[PDB]
């Protein structure tokens, strides 16, 4: 093992700016395929936890997978977390979400606080997501598309829809950012939809807007989301509504992955 | 009037090699705003040329409107579309786009001359469509999108569906190109969404196969898009399935607008 890694002064400073921030090549190839081949396991057997009629997301896999449990405690990814959110760390929420070549939906505009704040009782926004680029993201596989900036209009009041936790996990979505709202929002600040190549991370703020559009490449688009909870903006429990592999319960802070002989 | 328009033997040679090319900033806004008001009157009005259940199409205009009439003459297009079929030309096909604001379609990879070969009697791709662009394109407002030199493969075999000409103006198409035709293009050519500002014109050859996804943006992406066919290659209208207002029949050169006092 490496020194942990840290972002740049300059890579924090245009994180904290835009609310978003792409790593290239955090990861090789020979990682991602080990990535791949353990998502193509749980997309199989994930049962209720999995998304659609072709399987499309699947919630909470750092509870069950030996590889992914490792993976949310990496020196690539847990130390840099630990950075832009200034605290110790836990992961809240995680997830895989592929859209295959010629497939794909509009996923609405949103923002991820908006659902944790409501549906888990986070108390703040002091969270993040790290998507892990399991294939190349282009302009035309569906890039998570963003307002950069619009994390700091707070959190936005939203057209609200549903019972339960039904339609947080489709591209329907029950807490979607008004029409009204975006216009002004892009008027004023733009749209960027961060690319780059396998094995990159893209960092973003949990009050992010953003958005994605369907994949019309003959490329699929995997992205594996860790969502990191500062551990002082640990979820209230009391008012949580959803079970653990949407959002998690155990507050232990997290500690790297330490080199070992095996 | 000025000189006639015509491309730069760079801008040519670019056409040729990719099969699409973008002039910036060919009309005004004022202009830009003419064509857009006569644009919604013919939503308004267009009948069974119209496609929608909010609209979204309309074909055949510049047979009805003397605005779109004196469109097609004009010496910022007709003397581009001799140059690059190198013919007289005439116009096989009008028709309007729009994607509004968070609406629109994915419009399945496609050429042109597919449909026009089978259903009008097109006997050679000596054509192109002349896309105005009545809104600013970019990115995020479902660009048309291209393999760019992949109208060199000549016309490609193609999936083909329904009855009639039912589903030749709707996004389900009648002739949808392979997946495993599309991912080889690709690979081999890669692919691009041509972008510019409001009054630029995208001219693009009838055999590109394209595509576009849906608008995510609060801005609309209006398109005017004028097919000059070549009179030499004029349709064989005893092979013609569909109606005027579809595929032309009348086969007149046309010449360009003169200057006149009003
Ligand atoms: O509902 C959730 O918690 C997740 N799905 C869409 C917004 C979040 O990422
Ligand atoms: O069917 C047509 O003739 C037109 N619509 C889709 C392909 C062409 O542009």
């Amino acid at each position: 093992m490496e020194p942990h890694d840290t972002l740049s002064p300059a890579q924090v400073d245009e994180y904290r700016k835009n609310g978003f921030l792409v790593q290239e090549h955090v990861f090789d190839e020979e990682e991602i395929e080990l990535l791949r081949a353990e998502a193509a396991q749980e997309f199989a057997s994930g049962g209720e936890r999995v998304t659609v009629g072709i399987v499309r997301g699947v919630h909470g896999c750092h509870l069950y997978s030996e590889v992914f449990g490792r993976l949310v405690r990496s020196p690539r990814l847990l130390p840099i977390a630990r950075q832009l959110l200034r605290d110790d760390v836990y992961v809240h929420q995680f997830k895989i979400n592929a859209k295959r070549a010629f497939k794909g939906e509009v996923w609405e505009w949103h923002q991820d606080y908006t659902f944790w704040h409501h549906e888990d009782g986070m108390p703040a926004p002091r969270a993040l997501s790290a998507a892990i680029f399991l294939d190349e993201v282009t302009e035309f596989n569906g890039p998570l598309t963003f307002v950069p900036g619009g994390h700091g209009s707070g959190m936005i009041d939203a057209d609200v829809k549903g019972e339960g936790w039904a339609n947080t996990l489709t591209a329907s979505l029950k807490y979607s950012l008004d029409v009204e709202t975006m216009r002004g929002l892009i008027e004023r600040n733009g749209m960027v939809a961060p690319k780059g190549p396998r094995g990159s991370v893209l960092w973003f703020d949990a009050n992010i807007p953003h958005s994605s559009v369907p994949n019309i490449s003959p490329f699929d688009r995997g992205l594996v989301l860790i969502t990191y909870n500062s551990v002082e903006n640990k979820t209230d429990v009391t008012r949580g509504t959803r079970p653990e592999w949407l959002a998690a319960r155990d507050f232990t802070p997290l500690t790297a992955l330490q080199a070992t002989s095996f």
